């Protein structure tokens, strides 16, 4: 979905409000192949401390499923940069599967990655997005095998969101043996969230194969510090990992 070198900046909807977010991805669009917009949930079991903080206080704030939307909408009217809404399961299927793809392909959604997909829904989901415009975006962590891989690359029209929660300050083997794996098996392109902090992660990374580098916790640090005013610190630390 996005350019091979591609910085892809992950930010939490609704952190610490709806505008601060369109603000935050406003100002980060120059430097990015691609966003993903996470929609924050009660038990965000399978992400890092840090994002996980950042779901709390959006949600503590009171952020509302469709505000996510309203980020996405507003931002088209600026950018026609990919957005991939990054969400847990248990809000697409309350709200009822198609339902929620149509939605957020209305309001400006190119792809989507569902955290927690119950395999014995993986099939039906993607058919579904598949109908309604959606690109399909699967996650796979160092404990995934190949042949789950391979199963996970047939299925995504998106890309392949490789993940460790081993956290770091550096990018750790099983990360890298991860995406070794992954391009000697994957016709998508691979991005990876290996928790990225310093500019040799992001050089380092892409040399290894990454089509792209996502960079979340990084951003969602100075969020939870900074606040609204976060800003122009997120746009000097995306620019220091880009090397400019």
């Amino acid at each position: 979905m996005f350019k091979d070198g591609s910085l892809i900046p992950y930010l939490t909807a609704g952190d610490p409000d709806k505008q601060s977010t369109l603000n935050f991805l406003l100002a980060l669009d120059e430097y990015a192949g691609a966003i993903e917009l996470g929609i924050p949930f009660s038990d965000p079991i399978a992400d890092g401390k840090t994002i996980q903080e950042s779901h709390y206080r959006a949600l503590k704030n009171g952020f509302k499923l469709r505000e996510a939307f309203w980020i996405v909408k507003e931002f088209r009217r600026h950018s026609s940069t990919p957005i991939v809404l990054m969400t847990y399961y248990n809000p697409i299927y309350r709200a009822g599967v198609r339902n929620f793809l149509a939605e957020a392909k209305a309001s400006g959604v190119a792809g989507i990655l569902v955290v927690d997909l119950p395999v014995f829904h993986a099939k039906e989901f993607t058919e579904i997005a598949r109908e309604e415009g959606i690109k399909t975006v699967f996650l796979a962590a160092p404990n995934t095998p190949d042949e789950r891989l391979k199963v996970i690359d047939d299925m995504t029209t998106g890309f392949v969101y490789l993940v460790s929660l081993y956290g770091t300050e550096e990018i750790p083997k099983t990360a890298y043996d991860l995406l070794r794996r992954a391009k000697r098996i994957c016709r998508n392109k691979v991005a990876v969230g290996f928790g990225v902090s310093k500019r040799e992660h992001v050089v380092s990374l892409l040399k290894e194969g990454a089509n792209g580098v996502v960079v979340g916790s990084a951003l969602v640090k100075i969020i939870g510090e900074k606040g609204r005013e976060a800003t122009e610190f997120l746009k000097k630390k995306v620019e220091e990992l880009l090397g400019i």
